[PDB]
């Protein structure tokens, strides 16, 4: 029993590697059109020796969206889904 | 002014896929239902990036949940590159 | 305290191979490129199976001997290829 | 076609690509060796991203402080190495 299943064009999703911080350590919000993630964790060790890590991300929203609906969830594996 | 994003679950209750396929055009990538499985192939042959060549592949399968109609599947892809794949609870 | 200088340093790669074991990569010097192939078969992860494979070519610096380029992969399977 | 197979000396390997020379600093204090790296925000793929790091590596005992050198390869990584 074979379909094929047509790929459509999809809502404003993206999928981010977060997995070096904890929850408390990523925020993510609405600024304007713009959905920002800012991460940063303080001085930690490793294999290797210390490291402290940050970054900064945004990603421009469509037109039509209502900033309530953007929701977002961390999955186990440290992945971050954002969507609207 | 800055509004904290709504954190809801990973699980959704339904089927549900992400996968990043950033480095796929639509037509490397095939999303079939065979049997009670979805599956997913993606592939581009060579083409230059950073300091050389690179050509990437792979293929995943996932179980439908027991009950839902293969009919009901189907996929969307992000402006981003997000691959979406859903079907209705049923 | 001590300002280290950073040197115009030799062909040197890194390249995350952490889903591969060393089993499933290939390293060869053909010419005058170094390719790396990757290779693992369906098996199973998070949500269902997953099979993947990939191929790169670096270009290596002129006048290499293609039997003293190195590789190596660490514990936390990064594979680093040199060619000093 | 030929197939490359894959103690008390300090050697570490970085993946640096995203950061210009100058937004790479390494330095010797005490015997620590510390790295870090910083770049403003820039266009990305979809969005925009910024980046910062910070490392700490502790010296092996037999290694003197002022014989740690660094590189910058071509493919963007840098090496810290010294001898004992």
């Amino acid at each position: 029993p074979v379909a094929q299943v047509p790929t459509d064009p999809g809502h404003f999703s993206v999928l981010l590697d977060v997995k070096h911080f904890s929850p408390e350590e990523i925020a993510v919000k609405v600024v304007g059109e713009h959905v920002e993630v800012h991460a940063r964790h303080a001085a930690r060790p490793d294999e290797h020796g210390f490291v402290a890590r940050e970054f900064h991300r945004r990603y421009r929203l469509p037109p039509g969206v209502d900033p309530a609906a953007v929701t977002s969830a961390l999955s186990p594996e440290g992945v971050l889904s954002i969507q609207a």
